């Protein structure tokens, strides 16, 4: 009975069990206590392995893979604060639905709370943020392999969304040659080793029922609000709202084509709010709405019913309207609730939206971040994807641009953390294999700076644009107090990113006008590598331009 | 009444109350929901304020500040994944005793679990890792200020060691001019506002009693094992063990002067373990023992009694010996259990330690990480301090060098994370104001790379040595399997740090020999700035040198 | 601004919201802090109010009501240990699926952890046993009513099974005349007050999909195992299994009619185990299987697939077979996977089941608890229901009796507690309004003795048989060691229950033979009251009779 070999057999059951649920990507950080998991994973031909040294970035890389591939993605981490570093991506996964399977190696129970090295209390350490939590017991052959596979199978089979914490204790010795210890224990699973299915299949589906009065409600004056959803869903929602004759308010994340662009501007005009007051129903598809004027309009509107359709559980209306919360795949839901062609009821809003867009176009020339947001459609890679950072860039793109229907957009908009954007973008790119444009601010680029290491391995060109406005200039847009603003809010770091790019041998451009930026992009798309494009802009020009456009459009 | 003004009144009671328990340093990350806290702290003249954009590094900076100053240190963070980024530093503080007061802003209860932006479930999210957890209620004048101050006074007054999680929800609006809202509510505390005492003084001391049979046990054949303690404590333990005539096995962190150096080597010799089989009592002062040979000996020794004296709570002997766990300040404990002058009882071990040290001396010439560790005592800044990173650097110094008694050594050996060493070193430096030598591995430097921003501001010279052996070479010291070792264990990142240093305008040196290294050091100690010294070494030389010195010393 | 009036309005929103999710029965215990809830409930005409002074019994009465009604049942309790007494029924509800809504009054946050009277920490006190937990905030007008109703609507709407803990803090004053305070706040909800729907409808349904290979599996050699389910599902499962030609092993709780009765005896016969080895699939419907021989058979059998179909979630196979865990209403599942008539495949089992029952019939004469169990069908009230206690009674009825198909049987077989059987039986009776036969052991009756107060109010005759064998004679059946058995296992209490019955003015009988038992029953059914029939039997005769019938049946 070799402890090291049985630790290995136990782990091989866990990992092989994961392969029966769609886990193909596994992200691994270095460690000693995780050896049984890591070796089980390395010897398993089902996995694509990714490696990173920073477990917070490691968690965000897994999140980007899961976000893009829609599979569960596994993560192996050693014991101690490495486990803690998984918290941010786990939090975000719990909010937006990515299936992250966290395999956290642990010390055995005899080494907890007694001053041993790198030993901490890990069961329950993520509180209520995992969808399921499994605390595996100390490995022993007195517990049959069928229990372990069944525990794993219950956890993955019943997972509608979000992360799973699987705490895996192992006693030393961890190293040593494999002998037959644990082989007959494994062989009790019979030909399951050669199968493609779970040992225990427990796969209940969670779905709201068809709404049987939809045919009554679809004849009313409605509004469609389109939040985060897949690209194909964005197209279906566009055609659906058009057939209904209802105005479609489309988020940067919808991929609807935003037929009423610049909603964050024209929702500031009283003609629009007044016309919107006639809506008897709002059907919102998807969630995590971006614009401030749209969030305020949602919070103040009083339709007879407010419906939110999404495949993520729980309340999604922060204004708590009377209405419905419908759990469904958005495309399936539209098939169950089809549109009948009806005469459009909005007259003032389309003209207002065209005028707002025309006001933004009048201001496209200055070499600023507001204009980059407005012109961003001109730089999207062909057959590619966009990853949009948090803070001002997602706001400016939402307010000032009209992104094309069905062009894929990704984001970390569950909790809107600025802590894992580059590594998430690296997962997005690796999962799809498509050329990727990722836009972030300077504080966001500094936060996840070491994720530049990951960006040295992309399967297609990735352009990382860093808008360097010297601090978090979102706090120049909000009414922060002037005396404390720079030190306690903006926090300018007075850096450039040329040396960061050279450190990881990434191409770098710092364009000074539109022609140089166009040159930078045309060069960058030429090879499967990451290019850093730094846009240096005056600190507050973007926030001020957005405010001025808000006032201008509110007086139309 | 004005909600924004009352929010800042509530927060001002919180912050001012912290000043009554020794809180001097406040570390602040940027955010909007944190406005009541941040402005309350910014207006309070009692505080020194530190800022940073990454909350993980922000927490470790507070950890270094508390580590040196031995005072509670406060942290202000906004809602969301920013709070989760504090987990590693909080875990380490829960293990080594630093008192971190985490003030985490939150959305109001009506905005949890409903799709609001940057809103997550925050009460309890650090599980059992905080020493105290307080979930403040939604601010209201119906709860009197005396309750609020009493709650904080209870948490800080009864805080023996570890972190305090204080979750502070605030409702909008957050911005707006201060009016008289909440003024009379505040004035119900009377002249407490001008006092230096807590509103409620609750400060019970936790201490083991004098051991009344100490006069019996100090005459037996004893061994002193010295772990982490303060520099003063290290010298007092050295004199105490010498007076007892007991061998002193001194850790790199003990500051005892290590009168029997290279214990990680000579404890591998059968003559030493055989002599140590005669010990009737082991008195260990401090914890987090570093060396492998010392851990194995502690694990195998069978004295009649094993005592651990430390000012942190809980079990600290991972081999679970029969004996005593004594909670005390080590200097106080030595005073209560004084030595008596007795004849030394070990004869073979001193001869053995001299031989091991000479075997190390014979190999001092090669320009390697083993040799840098052995020679580090020749490079300590006068009246300075040493910060030792984790992985090989602390083990090689521990095994191969003899650090001078009473020279302050700092580290993160609670959980031995490699995730916050640079920001912790910045805090260590800022708290003491002393010149600082910090030594870390390359992966450790990559993990906390953006902490170089913090190192742009030190009050005295800081030398950061980055030992670049291209990966985590601890996994060349351990018997990791050869085929998986590089991809899944070592993870070489093939980088240098000249561009990192250049990005943050730090002086940089890449010495190629001893003479260039001493030139680098002589230059660096001249100004109050950080100098980055990259020592490029061959990947596996350090690990092999250590293994050969172990074998050689085993055969003496 | 009246605090007592607003407390009442907040509570009235909670209680009215509960009426929209089917809550009709509400169980109330006395208290002062619960006043806002209790008075809101007393004013609401939608409710049937039940009262009891023991909150443990109060929790089990609610469990019995919910068990019968198939509707969420509310409970109101005051602050302190009253809340803790709810734990047993809450745990059982989490195992068998009853929806108990626990409204636990609490002190406000300013009175927790400060030495106030009857104030304890109540959020989270039921750990993971509730399906949902809500910690309501301190009541205030600044949190809108639509939030409070939405929070409850989410909790009740997404509740598939089990209890909900809603902690309701209230500040003083609690008493005082209703003025206008909070009226306009309530009025925000508009005509929701005159509506019969939730404010927010969130009712996603969890169900496994059709098994698309069922047409293959239903023509194999299968076994049907019938656990706990409804009376109607019992009849449909019987007809289904008969049509398939599969042997039906039916539990006491199945109401299948047990066409192969005395399985706890004939599964001890080697011919049966050998014949059932031929089974290629087991489909189990329901769970909480009773018989020891059936649990051992399940644990040892090795069909190709093992399926458990039930309306509750989670793993239900304690032997962790390879197979399927199918979440469904059992009747819906049967219509989705219909039987086609095929010839029976078992040859030995029908004769052996007939023989086993005939061996029981041979021993029916003695006036013992085994024979009472075997003859219990002779005493079932027409158009009534049976409540079976735990320990020996349920096993003896399972092993020795053949209960009619579709005759309702109720029990507390989730955790098999003996702590709330009389108050559960009282709830079963009150919710259905039907005449009831409840059978319990003496220690179970002592445990819940004050529940006789509840049994003074039944809407139809309830007969309570107490089998008094002087202690827990289950431990004479189990191989407990003889020397410790009486003091530490059996614990005879040497009591009778005539004075118990007299205390609560219930008719009482102690029959000495079958004619006297018949006479006692004939008297008891004449009025809508509770009758106590104590059957005094020799301590170990039941266990001995069961053992001997097992041996006899194994030698067939
Ligand atoms: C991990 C963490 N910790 C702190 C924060 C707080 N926080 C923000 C949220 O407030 C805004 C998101 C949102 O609400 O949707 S934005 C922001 C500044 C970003 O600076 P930048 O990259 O330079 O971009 P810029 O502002 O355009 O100039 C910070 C520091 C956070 N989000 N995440
Ligand atoms: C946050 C976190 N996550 C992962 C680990 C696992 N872990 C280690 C534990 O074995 C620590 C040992 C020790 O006890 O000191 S060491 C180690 C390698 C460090 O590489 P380096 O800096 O380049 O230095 P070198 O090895 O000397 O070459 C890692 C990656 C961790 N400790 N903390
Ligand atoms: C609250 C709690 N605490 C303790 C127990 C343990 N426990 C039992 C479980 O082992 C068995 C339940 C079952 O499986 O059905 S049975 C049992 C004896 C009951 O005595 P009885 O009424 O006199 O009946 P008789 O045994 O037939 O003579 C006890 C004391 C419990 N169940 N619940
Ligand atoms: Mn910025
Ligand atoms: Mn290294
Ligand atoms: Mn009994």
């Amino acid at each position: 009975m070799s402890v090291s070999a049985f630790n290995r057999r136990w782990a091989a059951v866990i990992l092989e069990a994961l392969t029966r649920h769609g886990v193909r990507h596994i992200c691994i950080a270095p460690g000693s206590r995780s050896t049984p998991l890591t070796l089980a994973a390395a010897e398993n031909s089902a996995f694509i392995h990714h490696t990173h040294f920073d477990e917070r970035g490691l968690g965000h890389l897994a999140l980007g893979l899961a976000k893009v591939s829609k599979q569960p993605v596994a993560v192996i981490v050693t014991s101690g604060t490495a486990v803690a570093n998984l918290y941010p991506a786990l939090i975000e996964a719990g909010l937006t639905g990515e299936k992250l399977i966290l395999l956290t190696a642990d010390r055995p129970p005899e080494l907890i709370d007694c001053g041993a090295n790198q030993a901490i209390r890990q069961p329950g350490m993520f509180a209520s943020h995992p969808t399921h939590s499994i605390s595996l017991p100390r490995p022993t052959q007195d517990i049959p392999a069928r229990w372990l596979v069944s525990t794993i199978d219950h956890a993955l089979g019943t997972l509608h969304a979000g992360g799973v914490h699987i705490n895996c204790p192992f006693a030393e010795p961890l190293y040593g040659e494999m002998d037959d210890t644990g082989l007959s224990w494994q062989q009790r699973l019979g030909d399951w080793w050669q199968d493609d299915k779970p040992w225990l299949r427990e796969a209940p589906r969670l779905e709201s029922e068809k709404q049987r009065d939809w045919f009554f409600w679809r004849q009313k004056r409605g509004v469609v609000v389109a939040g985060r959803m897949s690209a194909e869903e964005g197209k279906k929602v566009a055609l659906w709202a058009q057939t209904l004759g209802w105005p479609l308010i489309g988020d940067v994340l919808s991929q609807t084509g935003q037929p009423l662009p610049c909603a964050d501007l024209w929702l500031g005009n009283a003609k629009a709010t007044s016309e919107l007051q006639q809506a008897q129903i709002v059907v919102q598809l998807g969630s995590s709405l971006t614009g401030k004027r749209l969030l305020q309009w949602q919070a103040s509107c009083e339709p007879e019913e407010y419906w939110i359709v999404d495949d993520i559980e729980g309340r999604l209306d922060p204004a708590h309207h009377r209405g419905r919360r419908l759990i469904a795949n958005i495309a399936d839901w539209l098939e169950l609730h089809p549109a009948e062609k009806r005469q459009p009821w909005c007259v003032e809003i389309p003209r207002l939206a065209e005028q707002a867009m025309q006001a933004v176009i009048a201001r496209r020339d200055a070499f600023g971040e507001a204009q980059l947001a407005h012109r961003i459609c001109d730089y999207l890679p062909e057959q590619g994807q966009l990853f949009v950072g948090n803070s001002l860039v997602v706001r400016l793109i939402d307010a000032l641009s009209q992104l094309p229907a069905g062009y894929p957009v990704y984001s970390n908009k569950g909790a809107s953390g600025i802590d894992g954007l580059l590594s998430t973008a690296a997962g997005v790119q690796r999962a799809s294999g498509k050329p990727t444009l990722a836009i972030v601010g300077d504080l966001s680029a500094l936060y996840d700076l070491n994720a530049l290491a990951l960006l040295r391995q992309v399967s297609a060109p990735l352009v990382l644009i860093v808008v360097n406005n010297n601090g978090g200039q979102i706090f120049s847009l909000l009414p922060t107090p002037q005396s404390e603003r720079e030190r306690f809010y903006l926090m300018p770091q007075n850096v450039h990113f040329e040396h960061a790019a050279a450190m990881f041998e990434l191409k770098y451009h710092r364009p000074q006008n539109w022609q140089e930026l166009e040159t930078a992009f045309a060069d960058a798309w030429r090879t499967p590598t990451t290019t850093v494009i730094e846009m240096v802009v005056n600190d507050t020009d973007g926030a001020q331009t957005l405010q001025q456009l808000l006032a201008q459009v509110s007086h139309l």
